[PDB]
């Protein structure tokens, strides 16, 4: 349970349902690894990611597809996806929630971190 | 469990705990007539505020007490307080989830609305 | 020159033109008096609301019709009208920008106050 | 003149100053290559970081140096930058003003796209 991720439409006042996500994790030779993905549920909410034995400390990189969430429902937006891009658990295991809030030419996103 | 209300810290990243909350309803006569209240929890979600019973359509204003909440944590903020206003219920029950992401100068809101 | 308005559309990424925005101020038995009001521009700004004389230390509203807007574009939205409610005040910077980013089910606002 | 970046903080509800942007354009190998760079003004503006003549269409990146800010404000973080990225279109409206909202958690950012 240490990421998760919650993606909400701003539009129609749900959640952002099979809106797809990919987790990078920065490598030695800084290059941007291939760490986890998935896609969001009925609830707008991903989970099971990873696990906190899998998720040590780095820069991580989430990469939420909004373009391909919109395409999906025939709109055409202006991101190409949103990237949320953060050092996690150098002082430790934390707990990560990511959220974001999706409009076609906008969005907002917000961490909420959390010591277990 | 029509409305519940959820707040978040931009600053800390964290759930905003023991944010005031204030729920009016216009009246016939046009005046805001107090409906509920509550206190966000240590997850920064105020539950309990009403019931399908009592939660008629009409026009709502939820006031979140923002001042009081950075005033509270010894931070001058910009806004008196965060209000959200909306006509409910007007197709039938619905659930309602008023999210807002707060900052000193600054917020973000949105609602989830889902029929059951 | 005091105050200034700004309204943003997440949606079509444009300003909001044509929107209605109301201020108000918040008077000794606590009722709000209107104070200003006007359409926001083709940039989606609204100057000229109010003067340095004339806009003293207190706590104004300022109100968005963002209802109106919507649906004049066709769209169905939740809230009646967007709100800002603030004290202005003497000792902080002199000019005031509020700003809002709308979308049918969201919006975002944010102070910019600066000399 | 096509592409304008504009950064807010919404801590102290003032401009983002000396905030450091770059720019990349997507390559055909699928790297980012550098395009542009510079850093916000007093009006957490940066203007001048092209021309119609290099703005062809095609996917850029917008990176802001968030990180740095606010540890210069001696305040900690959560995310390494901002990125925006977006791809150009010729058959929209001319003008991008690529807006961004910063707080130590959290980020809002719009496209403001006219003629
Ligand atoms: C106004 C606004 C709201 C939200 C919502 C965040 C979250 C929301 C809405 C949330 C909702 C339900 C739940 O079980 C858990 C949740 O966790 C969240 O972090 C997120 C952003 C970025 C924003 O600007
Ligand atoms: C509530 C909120 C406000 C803004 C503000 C954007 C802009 C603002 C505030 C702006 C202000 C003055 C000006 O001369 C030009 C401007 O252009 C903008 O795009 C930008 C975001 C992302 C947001 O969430």
């Amino acid at each position: 349970c240490p990421l998760m991720v919650k993606v909400l439409d701003a539009v129609r006042g749900s959640p952002a349902i099979n809106v797809a996500v990919h987790v990078f994790r920065k490598a030695a030779d800084d290059t941007w690894e291939p760490f986890a993905s998935g896609k969001t549920s009925e609830s707008g909410e991903l989970h099971g990611l990873t696990t906190e034995e899998e998720f040590v400390e780095g820069i991580y990189k989430v990469e939420i597809d909004t373009k391909s969430y919109w395409k999906a429902l025939g709109i055409s937006p202006f991101h190409e996806h949103a990237e949320v891009v953060f050092t996690a658990n150098d002082s430790g295991p934390r707990r990560y929630t990511i959220a974001a809030l999706l409009s076609p030419y906008s969005y907002s996103t917000t961490a909420v971190v959390t010591n277990p």
